[PDB]
């Protein structure tokens, strides 16, 4: 069996690459030379209209992950409705994952890496807005410790999409198979990846509670306007 | 063959499994005996009506029945809590923040084991409340326990029993991501340890079940829910029953949860 397990890994792998233009491998690299916006002055020369452009992202992102999920082995023979209603549900969660990649505790890169926005700078904006992007930090700081690399972070992705208990899907059975096959293909992983790393795959697991805990919090806070 | 890092995650399991049964009188192996007429002795009274209620003996009066009930919940999760190895060695500020959020997901963890999708055991198994007569009651009582059921209900299709149990409550109070931890490392240490204990208690109770250790663990999303559903209810109540007194043990565990 490990035998496609590993095989399974591997093109998730390589779908991600393609999928995803900046990798954290890439983004990592870039945060230890992209302009950086820390103060106001700093943004005009890079309030409403930055929550704005994060919604004009994350709506780029959606497609991103849409084109990555129809290659997750199973997924696109899957009910039609239930594909709609796993990348409706998981999106969020996989945006929040990602964004992490590109943050550490004093900003994230924007722009695909072109950009650096402080922490401090985000925190400055007016109520609601400098609220908005805190508790990403402090999750993204929490998950980044884990120390994943791109090619976990492919299958943890895989496994977040094809989450069972979605509201409304039709037919559970194959999705939950196929999640079966991905927690065994991301569990050996992280075990061939991080042999010194105990218990990583039950820590990786446990994110999804926060992960799920930040899309609801983010909720509550929320013809151009017809694209969102 | 086990080796000898198998041999103490095992006997891990048997003291954690032991102190539970010391520690919670009703057990889920007499609640299912309980719920499934493997009994002759030990059936229930059923609750499912007002005159039911009368013959066993409103809303209000259930639910300072259910909150005491809560609160003798907390003494025996805190008796468990002082057995897990190395609790009682940490900070004791810690050890609060442990059970201040932990105590809340194990109480409907174990509520499950009481639960079938038609009621609830009560009175240490000697009633049986319908989920029915409950959904009924007056606003916003009747929306008390229904996320609990459906927990339950889907929570109940693993097919945890006792042994299993003891070991993930004790990964519950080992929570190094709760609010407020003056030392995380040594709790992440511990809870490590339970994780390992765990799988290997998941894998030889249960070598059919793929993956159980990762679906159990994912219903700790499932927890986290109800419990942030039961405070926005606890805080309605507050308002429109003034009247109504929460007990000071279940005051302190909600104070900026
Ligand atoms: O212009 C921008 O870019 C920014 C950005 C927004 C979301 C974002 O999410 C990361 C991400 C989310 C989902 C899928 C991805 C796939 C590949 C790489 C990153 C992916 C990344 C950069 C960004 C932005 C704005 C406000 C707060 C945070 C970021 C822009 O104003």
């Amino acid at each position: 069996e490990s035998a496609d397990l590993r095989a399974l890994a591997k093109h998730l792998y390589d779908s991600y690459i393609k999928s995803f233009p900046l990798t954290k491998a890439k983004a990592r690299a870039i945060l230890t030379s992209p302009f950086v916006i820390y103060d106001m002055n700093s943004l005009m020369m890079g309030a409403i209209r930055i929550f704005q452009g994060c919604q004009f992202r994350s709506v780029e992102a959606v497609q991103e992950i849409t084109e990555y999920a129809k290659s997750i082995p199973g997924f696109v023979n899957l009910d039609l409705n239930d594909q709609v209603t796993l990348l409706k549900y998981g999106v969020h969660e996989i945006i929040y994952t990602m964004l992490a990649s590109l943050m550490n505790k004093d900003g994230v890169l924007i722009s695909e890496g072109q950009g650096f926005m402080t922490r401090e700078f985000l925190k400055s904006l007016r109520k609601p807005f400098g609220d908005f992007m805190e508790p990403k930090f402090e999750f993204a700081v929490k998950f980044n410790a884990l120390e994943l690399d791109d090619s976990d972070l492919a299958i943890f992705i895989a496994v977040i999409i094809l989450s069972g208990d979605r509201p409304g899907l039709l037919n559970v059975k194959p999705i939950e198979d196929i999640q079966d096959n991905l927690l065994q293909a991301l569990e050996l992983q992280l075990k061939l990846n991080h042999p010194e790393s105990s218990q990583l795959f039950a820590k990786l697991l446990q994110k999804m509670t926060d992960l799920r805990q930040i899309v609801t919090e983010h909720v509550q806070l929320l013809l151009l306007q017809e694209i969102y």
